[PDB]
């Protein structure tokens, strides 16, 4: 699969160039590809400053690249139209970093049969083996999973497979388009010899009795408890829950045996910033009053004060009881840190506590917007799994709602539209560039094991309807009349999206849903400054 | 806990001396421990012949190490009297690759407290923090059961503790002397950038759909089943018992459908040795007939024939039923090879088939001799906790026994006997130089996870009893008499090991006991060509 040669190795930093000519979605997508790069390897990526060799990212015919470092200097890399998804750039990346198709493994036939007849003239070139002599396997076996595995369909010359998987029950599960495998990034890093990463930074599921070498300390008589499970709720952890359930654990803040106003706080070990922004995330369990609050602060360590400079960032208050749900902390700490969770006994009826499971953080930006969508395995293949989103609005200030099918048979849709809302009157209308960023996170208790399936798009100002008008206009002027969830009416602009963007079957995998919730994270921001590069 | 700077590392492989000084048990103690460096790290170790920089072992006053590459040429690295310790070894190879120990983590006092008071005067530098300028943690929490942290005794004044863990539940836990902790691995890894090892060739769970790529094919319509239960044997699988049992998976050849003589074949991927020497193990369960058996077979690639040389080179038979049984297969590969499993239905009533899981791959040497004891949970701290070993016959020849004493209130303890044997006649006494290894395996379902506790002692031929004799001197002149568990009359030596080789808090901890099964592995061999180096 990894091209055998020292001569094929990039820097760990890539230089690079978004050529003018790539689509303005395109070039959003790139650099968001990028970011998983910094998060899930040591591969990191910088604007080109004059080195001999780099990548120049352009849109040509499709979506291809070199394997290796060819060693040429501008080394060409097409993202071309329908290549703007994150996973098409990861894989386009990931042959430039050395790798073939996993299908192009020197065993390949071993696992698949390559349908010949049934590929399309002038594609076979896609479906080459690449033997010891020329390829390395490094010690993982085939991947039926991988992002660099082709679909069955791939180049289908009519309705019958092209890559037809030895064992069954692997036909519908090669192509697979959300992430890197598992098996990916172990090929990735074992070739780079990668130690760390720009974005990562901890992740916390309380599975070891030195629980992440966080320190519950407090004057209060108040602790932060170790448990597998609390008589009141949760009955188990959320790290294991569609696995073992009882052998996982969480901590806990009892607030039924103490007095009001009483705080125990867990404290992180000495945390080393590289980028200066993070993301705080983890779940919350309340079985407490809805008095009973979170508060979470930051104990900052400069040079004129070594005991800390502590700042409250968030208070988490009234929070939902009798269910696990997941929060997000935008931070922005420069100096070495301890991120600390304070827990608050209220005035109010308790019978329980406040419950934290699956910690993870991370140097990249929080959602802008989360949809949680409660009961969903209900809504999957059912008639009336129509959703629309409730109202949100972005950083520019433009009205928006998300609508995901799930009534198909087969794929789920989701739909980007624009919505009439109050700052309407003094926007730019059309929309121009916003890219607006819908993911359907993988629940996974480690945030670098997570395969959550992603899909950008961008508001062209210039993008016609089918009869004269803007297609990204005020939605008061092109779009349908609806009703909010309370009776109120407003004005529903076009929808823009995709039919697949992930079939059932992927949906009911990994942990996209977890505890029957599913959270769809949403970023809608400017990108008007990607056409000048 | 790791030196900062890039003068302080070693080249990959480290070039060593092993000084005439050193006692011989410590000489065939410390290539033992290279032997855990290549199966567990990137970091190799050979003979120096030249170089500007090598690590000089001896034996002074003892056992200590420089911290990190001092690049002074002759380093020198003292295994001194009872230093001859395998974890002993690994501790002072760690501080020589660059790391303090863990309770010098600049973060320490968060987690223990230091009994200054309690310290023998001069050996307060082993206590020394070293700060964020100083040293680096490797974004690693604290470690309680690193290889690298002190025991709460360690050079106590009294019978006070000098280290006092914060949190009680670690009093006894810190010290601990088996291997390197998965914390120790991942900072020594990041550290090196390590991707590979030289001994590491495959660990296979079956939790995966793929199965490690092991490919099932037959023309008998026979074929091995991934599931997680069989009806007649067994209700679970291996790796996972004292954990979750039920969603762990097997592989599983029925033979109650097949007809007589019927065979199904399990394929490893085409796998690339590095050193020419293996060991197969596996767990094997049958709950089929005695008649039914496993042929182990090797499919040696080679140029002048690409489609293999198939060779048995084992045939398990009449294993017995209704309980998970460790096998090991010695294997002498020096060419890119398959193992292959073959089950066999034979004429017998059976039931059900044959069942394998946690197979693992590594370039070592399989134990000479394997001692198996079931239902072993009774005799902790049992006035019956007092097992003789059935006898085995040594490499060279010579006859012994293991005593496993756990009759002891709160440590275990192993001990050597040379016995009566055939060959005594032609044999050289008293024994000269024969060390005889003693490994309480960590059934771990991973090799590379596994903190197996071993002991080893080498036989003196000069070593005097308390009354003129020789203590490795011929058993039927100096030993005591004994019976065989079947009435035969024998002559049993001197014992020699240890009153604490593991205590029984931590027998009882990780994987020692699985399916109330405990496995001592045992190696015995010549190690007088040590004495000239
Ligand atoms: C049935 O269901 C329907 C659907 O749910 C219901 O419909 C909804 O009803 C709500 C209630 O009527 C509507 O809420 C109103 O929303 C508006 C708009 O909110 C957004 O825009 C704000 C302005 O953003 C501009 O400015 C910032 C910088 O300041 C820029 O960064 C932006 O880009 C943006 O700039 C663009 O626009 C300006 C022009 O506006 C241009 O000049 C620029 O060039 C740009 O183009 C923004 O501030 C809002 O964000 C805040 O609020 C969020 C929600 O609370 C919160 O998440 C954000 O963090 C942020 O918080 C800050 O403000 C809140 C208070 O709102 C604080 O609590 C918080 O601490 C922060 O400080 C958002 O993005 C909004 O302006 C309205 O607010 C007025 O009224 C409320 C009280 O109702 C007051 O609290 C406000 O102060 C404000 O008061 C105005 O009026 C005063 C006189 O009365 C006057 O003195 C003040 O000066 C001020 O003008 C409402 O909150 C909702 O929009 C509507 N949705 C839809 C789709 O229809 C329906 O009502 C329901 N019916 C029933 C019966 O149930
Ligand atoms: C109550 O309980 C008690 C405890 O359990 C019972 O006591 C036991 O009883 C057994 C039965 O009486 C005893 O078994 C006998 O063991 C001896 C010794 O075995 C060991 O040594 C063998 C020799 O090794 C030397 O040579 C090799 C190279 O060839 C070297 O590498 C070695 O280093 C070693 O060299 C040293 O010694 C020589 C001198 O001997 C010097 O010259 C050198 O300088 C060195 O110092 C060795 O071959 C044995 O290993 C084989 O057997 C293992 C067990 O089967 C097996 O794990 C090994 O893999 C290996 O296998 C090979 O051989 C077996 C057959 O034994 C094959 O199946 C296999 O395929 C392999 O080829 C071991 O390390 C042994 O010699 C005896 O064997 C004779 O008798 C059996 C049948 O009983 C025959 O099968 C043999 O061929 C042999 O026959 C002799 O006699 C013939 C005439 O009759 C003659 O013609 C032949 O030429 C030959 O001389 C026995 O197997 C057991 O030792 C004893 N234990 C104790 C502690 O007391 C008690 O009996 C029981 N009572 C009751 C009633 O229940
Ligand atoms: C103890 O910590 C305090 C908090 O630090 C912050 O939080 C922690 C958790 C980390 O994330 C830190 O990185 C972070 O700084 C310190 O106070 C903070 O001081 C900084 C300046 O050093 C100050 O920054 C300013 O922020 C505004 C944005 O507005 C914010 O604050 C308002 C009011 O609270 C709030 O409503 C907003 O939502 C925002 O959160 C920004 O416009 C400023 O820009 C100016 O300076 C830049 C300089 O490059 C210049 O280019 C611009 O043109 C412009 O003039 C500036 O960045 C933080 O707001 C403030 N934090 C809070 C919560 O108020 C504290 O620092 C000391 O006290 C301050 C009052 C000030 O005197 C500082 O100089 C002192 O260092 C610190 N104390 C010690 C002893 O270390
Ligand atoms: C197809 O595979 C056969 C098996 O290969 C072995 O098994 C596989 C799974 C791998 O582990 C291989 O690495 C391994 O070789 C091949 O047959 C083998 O050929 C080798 C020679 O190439 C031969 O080696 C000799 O072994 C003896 C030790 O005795 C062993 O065998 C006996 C009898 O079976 C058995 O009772 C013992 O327990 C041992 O297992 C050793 O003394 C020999 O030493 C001589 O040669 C060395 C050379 O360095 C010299 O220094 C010495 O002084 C001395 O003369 C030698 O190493 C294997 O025994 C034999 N395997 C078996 C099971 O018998 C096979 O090779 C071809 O056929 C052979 C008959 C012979 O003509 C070879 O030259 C041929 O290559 C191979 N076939 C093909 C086409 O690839
Ligand atoms: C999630 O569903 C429950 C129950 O819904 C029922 O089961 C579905 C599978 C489907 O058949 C529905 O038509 C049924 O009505 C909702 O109600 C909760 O029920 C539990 C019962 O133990 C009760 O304790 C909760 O308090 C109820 N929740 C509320 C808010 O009343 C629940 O509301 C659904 N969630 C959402 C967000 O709609
Ligand atoms: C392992 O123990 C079983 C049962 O022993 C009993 O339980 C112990 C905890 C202790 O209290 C003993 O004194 C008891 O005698 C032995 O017997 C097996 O029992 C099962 C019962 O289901 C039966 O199916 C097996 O066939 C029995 N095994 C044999 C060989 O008869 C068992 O023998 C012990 N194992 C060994 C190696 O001694
Ligand atoms: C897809 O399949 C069709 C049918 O095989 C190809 O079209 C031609 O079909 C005729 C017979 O009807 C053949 O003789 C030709 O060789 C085919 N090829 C061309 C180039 O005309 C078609 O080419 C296939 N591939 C593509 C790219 O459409
Ligand atoms: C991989 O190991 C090498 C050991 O040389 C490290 O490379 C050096 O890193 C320093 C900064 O820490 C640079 O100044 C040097 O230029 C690098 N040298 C070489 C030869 O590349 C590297 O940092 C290790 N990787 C990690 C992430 O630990
Ligand atoms: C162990 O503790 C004893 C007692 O504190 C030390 O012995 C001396 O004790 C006297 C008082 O009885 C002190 O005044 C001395 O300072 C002690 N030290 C010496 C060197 O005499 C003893 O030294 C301690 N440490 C060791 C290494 O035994
Ligand atoms: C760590 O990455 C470096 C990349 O340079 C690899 O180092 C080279 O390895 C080749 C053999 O594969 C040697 O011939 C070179 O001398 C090495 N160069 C340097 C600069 O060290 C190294 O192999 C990687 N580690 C692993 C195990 O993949
Ligand atoms: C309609 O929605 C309910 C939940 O309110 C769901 O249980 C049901 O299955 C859906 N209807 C059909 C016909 O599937
Ligand atoms: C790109 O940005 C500049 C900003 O000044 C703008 O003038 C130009 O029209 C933009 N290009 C296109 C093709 O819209
Ligand atoms: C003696 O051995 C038996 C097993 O045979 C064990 O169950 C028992 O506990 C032991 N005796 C005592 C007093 O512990
Ligand atoms: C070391 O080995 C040599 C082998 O010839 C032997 O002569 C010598 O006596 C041995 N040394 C000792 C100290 O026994
Ligand atoms: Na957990
Ligand atoms: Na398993």
């Amino acid at each position: 699969n990894s091209i055998i040669g020292e001569k094929y190795r990039w820097p760990h930093t890539i230089p690079y160039v978004l050529e003018d000519s790539l689509e303005m979605n395109a070039k959003g997508v790139i650099l968001n590809a990028f970011e998983r790069y910094r998060l899930k390897t040591c591969i990191d990526f910088k604007p080109w400053a004059g080195e001999t060799n780099y990548i120049s990212v352009f849109k040509g015919s499709g979506c291809w690249s070199s394997v290796g470092n060819r060693r040429v200097g501008k080394q060409e890399l097409s993202i071309g139209a329908n290549c703007d998804r994150i996973a098409t750039v990861q894989h386009e990346f990931l042959h430039a970093l050395g790798f073939w198709h996993e299908q192009s493994r020197s065993d390949r036939d071993d696992y698949v049969r390559i349908m010949w007849d049934r590929i399309l003239s002038g594609r076979e070139h896609n479906f080459n083996t690449y033997s010891d002599d020329i390829s390395d396997s490094l010690n993982v076996p085939y991947d039926y999973t991988s992002v660099m595995h082709y679909s069955k369909t791939a180049f289908q010359n009519g309705t019958e497979p092209t890559i037809v998987t030895r064992i069954s029950d692997f036909e519908d599960v090669i192509g697979q388009r959300m992430d890197f495998s598992d098996s990916d990034l172990l090929k990735l890093n074992q070739l780079y010899n990668c130690s760390s990463s720009l974005s990562f930074m901890d992740s916390c599921s309380f599975e070891l009795e030195n629980v992440c070498g966080m320190i519950q300390s407090s004057g209060d008589n108040a602790d932060w408890q170790r448990v597998s499970q609390v008589p009141r709720g949760p009955e188990s952890d959320h790290s294991n829950m569609g696995q073992c359930q009882g052998s996982g654990f969480f901590m806990h803040f009892d607030s039924s045996s103490v007095n009001v106003g009483a705080t125990a706080v867990l404290e992180s070990r000495t945390l080393y910033p590289k980028r200066g922004f993070q993301c705080l995330q983890f779940y919350l369990y309340n079985s407490g009053s809805e008095s009973d609050q979170l508060n979470i602060y930051i104990r900052e360590y400069s040079a004129d004060n070594v005991d800390g400079n502590l700042t409250l960032v968030e208070e988490i208050k009234e929070i939902p009881t009798g269910s696990w749900q997941l929060y997000h902390v935008t931070l922005k700490v420069t100096k070495k840190f301890r991120v600390v969770f304070e827990g608050r006994k209220g005035s109010g009826a308790s019978l329980g506590g406040l419950s934290i499971d699956d910690i993870n953080l991370s140097e990249t930006r929080c959602p802008h917007h989360i949809w949680h969508i409660r009961n969903f395995t209900q809504f999957i293949g059912s008639p009336n799994g129509t959703l629309y989103s409730p109202p949100f609005y972005s950083s520019k200030g433009y009205a928006f709602q998300i609508y995901l099918n799930l009534a198909h048979v087969t794929n789920a849709g989701i739909y980007f539209h624009l919505i009439s809302g109050a700052n309407d009157d003094q926007l730019q209308w059309p929309c121009p560039w916003q890219q607006a960023t819908m993911t359907l996170l993988d629940q996974n208790p480690d945030i670098r094991q997570r395969m959550s399936n992603q899909r950008s798009i961008t508001t062209d100002p210039f993008m016609t309807t089918d009869n004269g008008n803007y297609f990204w206009d005020r939605p008061s002027k092109v779009g349908t009349v609806a009703l909010f969830s309370n009776g109120t009416q407003f004005r529903r602009g076009g929808g823009y999206g995709t039919s697949a963007f992930i079939t059932h079957e992927r949906l009911k995998s990994r942990d996209f849903i977890k505890g029957d919730d599913v959270y769809i994270l949403l970023t809608v921001e400017d990108i008007s400054h990607l056409n000048s590069t």
